[PDB]
């Protein structure tokens, strides 16, 4: 299923992410049921990744990469573009379909 | 390929993880290659986790419960047995094998 892609707030609607830029982004992540599992936000800190390094998970990769630079927006990952039938024990279930909301505050 | 255990230094040959169990350990794991991805030692605060509950990875569930208290051993854990194919973007790659070096200090 993938990576569905709900603006939450405009960006630039001209400035999309491409291979090898630093995207600098807030986010939160949640389980289907609403309960945060990690979020920037609550550091006080914006999150660094350089797209298409695959340090991220494939939601992220293709769904940040269709953002326009300011944009809010609400992506839902299904486990096969997240962390699959393993998950990871103790944060995320096996099979988990996941909710981030990630502003993409600017390209490096 | 599961999960090998090798020992590292005798527990009591005797007192084996139940089910339902809560083991107190002390861990490092580490990349195939070597690097450390995660440490209770490093925190200076042991982990618990209940046996049978999945809230670590089955490679741990199915390992420890080999260990006797007392033991410290290393768990050496395929991909199938841990985050498989994705793996956790930014700490675990894809496919990875992880070893860890693991002592079962006390069953609560």
């Amino acid at each position: 299923m993938g990576v569905q892609v709900e603006t939450i707030s405009p960006g630039d609607g001209r400035t999309f992410p491409k291979r090898g830029q630093t995207c600098v982004v807030h986010y939160t992540g949640m389980l289907e049921d609403g309960k945060k599992f990690d979020s920037s936000r609550d550091r006080n800190k914006p999150f660094k990744f350089m797209l298409g390094k695959q340090e991220v998970i494939r939601g992220w990769e293709e769904g940040v990469a269709q953002m326009s630079v300011g944009q809010r927006a609400k992506l839902t990952i299904s486990p096969d573009y997240a962390y699959g039938a393993t998950g990871h024990p103790g944060i995320i279930p096996p099979h988990a379909t996941l909710v981030f909301d990630v502003e993409l505050l600017k390209l490096e």
